[PDB]
């Protein structure tokens, strides 16, 4: 039997079981795994899911999972609903508006389904811009605050989980809630790192900044690891106040086996700067590169251009990267924010959408990255061909909030690691999984307390480590309370 409400959206034709609507929610980024669902949800307002939602709530025997499709940008299948209901999100951007930047220019507000790119645009319209970003554009506001969100500005400005000033989140009881730090700050903490499992987030109240102009955009050599590092943690390091002048900090690693072809793949290399960063690599007997990327954000002033060339000047004389190493670009702020899609319309090298993708994510405890950059950079990914990025870069714990849902490293920094594998062959592509359990099980031996982001365990007490055992009642609590069918996300394999 059917709520009323329910099947309406049956009857307007928004609740779709087709092979072509199916076949498109059953398949993500990842490429790798994928289960169809039953039916697929095109909501056009909020009270579509509220209907779905409460339908699910008060129908006793209820069968259907419900995961929230943002982009599916997802590796391992977290947006997917087997035999269940998979909803497309996007169909709430299809009026009102669906951002608005406030009247005081203090933050904007975007529906869950929203995705980055977007809110940008419309803020920079108006002048500003979110503070906290991800390395890639085209996700979901919704999907990225189930995670954390991070980028090179997360060390400053905490992830984008640390950047909300409020949300509205339908919870599995069908009921809309706006929750904040006052109002409701239960759910408001859950939903935030919670990997879907509480509610659909339907808006979000970003905090943003003046919008710059501009980003004078640096790349910095190593040959030496803990040089590599310590500059890294320098940069970031909060003053004796606040931060440093830098904008963003992230870093890449390069294995020397195919060195002059990903120096090539940045994007930020010319081939003279390839040539001699190779020559480099050659006279130090390197066996990996490393780069710090960084950027100074400034405005139009006719001053600007003069003031960080100083500002640069200045920082640069505080580090140790390889004498005359340091790499120069000018870029408007936005080509820069957006240069990941970029590179997707340009080349798309890394088969985005295209190929399998089974990228490993995890932040790795500031004192045991120069073990993990031993067993995992000069040790198991020596000897074999890589195609994609290993990022690698620090993070301020003190800009998390561990209240919320997001599982982080005890230590007051930690790095982001980011192995960003693409799989040719299907041989290419077991191999590369068995790799990245090769990663975890170093780690694990070398009793290394690592977190995964954006991972999903298969192992209830995997699930548990995670998350910590206090902290994991407190996950379980919010369940309880507001998904107590156990509907909700179940790609991520936790209740499920
Ligand atoms: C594909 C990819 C992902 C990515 C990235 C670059 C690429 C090419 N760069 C990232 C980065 O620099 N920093 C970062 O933190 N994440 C980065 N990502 C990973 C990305 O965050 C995740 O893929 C994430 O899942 C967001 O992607 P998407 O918006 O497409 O969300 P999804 O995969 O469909 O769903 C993820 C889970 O969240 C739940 N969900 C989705 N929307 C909502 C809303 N609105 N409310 C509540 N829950 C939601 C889904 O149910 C699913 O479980
Ligand atoms: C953006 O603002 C618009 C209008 O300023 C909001 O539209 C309202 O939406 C609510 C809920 O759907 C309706 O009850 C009102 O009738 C709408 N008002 C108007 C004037 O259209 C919209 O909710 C806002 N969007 C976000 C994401 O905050
Ligand atoms: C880095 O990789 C390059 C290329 O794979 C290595 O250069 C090769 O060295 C072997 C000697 O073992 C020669 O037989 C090849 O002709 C070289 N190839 C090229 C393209 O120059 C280099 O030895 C490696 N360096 C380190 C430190 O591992
Ligand atoms: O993809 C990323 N960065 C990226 C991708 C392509 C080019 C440059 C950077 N970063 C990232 C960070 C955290 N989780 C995930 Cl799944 C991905
Ligand atoms: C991966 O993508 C390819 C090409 O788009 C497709 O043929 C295949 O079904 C996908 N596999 C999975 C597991 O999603
Ligand atoms: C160069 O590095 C390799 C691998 O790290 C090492 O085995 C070799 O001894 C080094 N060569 C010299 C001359 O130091």
């Amino acid at each position: 039997p059917w709520p009323a409400s329910l099947a309406a959206l049956a009857l307007d034709g928004k609740l779709r079981t087709d092979s072509n609507a199916t076949a498109a929610a059953s398949t993500d980024f990842g490429n790798i795994t994928s289960a169809l669902p039953a039916a697929v949800l095109y909501p056009s307002s909020t009270a579509d899911l509220v209907a779905l939602l409460s339908a699910a709530n008060s129908t006793p025997g209820w069968p259907y999972t419900i995961a929230f499709r943002g982009r599916g940008h997802s590796l391992m299948g977290q947006a997917f609903a087997p035999g269940g209901v998979v909803v497309n999100m996007a169909s709430l951007g299809d009026a009102p508006p669906r951002i608005n930047v406030s009247a005081d220019g203090r933050y904007v507000d975007a529906g869950g389904e929203q995705v980055w790119i977007d809110v940008l645009r419309a803020s920079l319209a108006r002048g500003v811009a979110p503070r906290s970003w991800t390395d890639y554009l085209y996700l979901t506001v919704g999907g990225t605050l189930s995670n954390a969100g991070i980028s090179g500005q997360a060390f400053r400005h905490g992830p984008q989980i640390s950047n909300v000033l409020e949300m509205d989140v339908i919870t599995g009881h069908g009921e809309m809630v706006t929750c904040s730090k006052q109002l409701n700050a239960d759910l408001f903490d859950a939903v935030l790192g919670g990997l879907g499992q509480f509610g659909v987030i339907t808006r979000a109240r970003i905090a943003v900044e003046p919008a710059p102009a501009r980003a004078r955009w640096v790349r910095l050599v190593y040959t030496d690891f803990a040089a590599f590092s310590a500059d890294q943690e320098r940069l970031t390091a909060p003053r004796p106040a606040s931060f440093g002048p830098m904008s963003y900090v992230e870093g890449s690693v390069f294995v020397n086996q195919s060195l002059a072809t990903d120096l090539a793949n940045t994007g930020f290399f010319t081939d003279a700067d390839v040539a001699r960063i190779v020559a480099l690599a050659g006279e130090r007997n390197a066996t990996t590169v490393y780069s710090i990327e960084a950027t100074l954000n400034y405005d139009n002033a006719t001053a600007a251009a003069a003031a960080v060339d100083q500002e640069l000047a200045s920082v640069l004389g505080t580090l140790s990267y390889v004498e005359g190493f340091a790499f120069q670009r000018d870029v408007a702020y936005a080509a820069f924010l957006d240069r990941v899609h970029g590179e997707e319309v340009a080349l798309n090298k890394l088969g985005l959408w295209r190929v399998p993708h089974p990228w490993l994510n995890m932040f790795v405890p500031r004192s045991r990255i120069a073990d993990f950059d031993r067993g995992v950079f000069k040790g198991i990914l020596q000897g074999t061909d890589i195609v994609g990025p290993l990022i690698v870069y620090p993070l301020n714990k003190s800009m998390w909030d561990d209240g919320m849902s997001a599982a982080t490293p005890s230590e007051d920094v930690f790095y982001a690691v980011s192995l960003l594998f693409s799989s040719v062959a299907p041989n290419d592509l077991a191999r590369l999984q068995e790799q990245n359990r090769r990663i975890l099980r170093f780690c694990d031996l070398a009793g290394i307390q690592y977190k995964t982001y954006a991972a999903r365990h298969t192992d209830r007490s995997d699930w548990v480590r995670h998350f910590g055992a206090a902290k994991w009642n407190r996950f379980v609590e919010m369940k309880n309370k507001y998904d107590p069918k156990r509907l909700l996300s179940p790609g991520q394999d936790i209740f499920n």
